[PDB]
């Protein structure tokens, strides 16, 4: 059972600055035969379903802005909103779906700083 | 935390055939203000990160197909696949995202009878 690690629990950033958001798994989440990270970033907006915004550790769902980047490989990722806007307040979750069960981090809340 | 018990582990269907997966949580994903339940469907074909097919136990995502729909609510959920196609082989999970951690049931692997 691999365990998904975030931090911050919460982040209150400014509009129009960087959010970095870290995740970390227990296990390697990195196949050696394709070498693929089986690391995806989720994004739950207010009333609405988490959905998926990055998957492969960097690879971005069609649809996402390109403000949205992942970085990392193995155990070790991250997630880099640049330009805050208000829309992305949300509250951020990594899953690894490299081995069943699959897990999801605790998630991370983002708000705008006062 | 909420325990997703999903099942069969496995089902082998013939293509135009209705496939039907169960999933029951360990507590009611049902949240009062919204009266909506916090349960999710996600299908995972071979190569590819899970994709989201229905949430709010009967809501499709957009571009999923018609023949899928989620019924249940409360803690008893069902996952509906009628007129199968050869493109639905694959594994189908649950997942609750009404509190963390989140959790998906066992899963169900589907395939074409022999």
């Amino acid at each position: 059972d691999i365990v998904m690690t975030q931090s911050p629990d919460s982040l209150a950033v400014s509009l129009g600055e960087r959010a970095t958001i870290n995740c970390k798994s227990s296990q390697s989440v990195l196949y050696s035969s394709n070498s693929k990270n089986y690391l995806a970033w989720y994004q739950q907006k207010p009333g609405q379903p988490p959905k998926l915004l990055i998957y492969w550790a960097s690879t971005r769902e069609s649809g996402v802005p390109d403000r949205f980047s992942g970085s990392g490989s193995g155990t070790d990722f991250t997630l880099t909103i640049s330009s805050l806007q208000a829309e992305d307040v949300a509250v951020y979750y990594c899953l690894q779906y490299y081995s069943t069960p699959y897990s999801f981090g605790q998630g991370t809340k983002l708000e705008i700083k006062r």
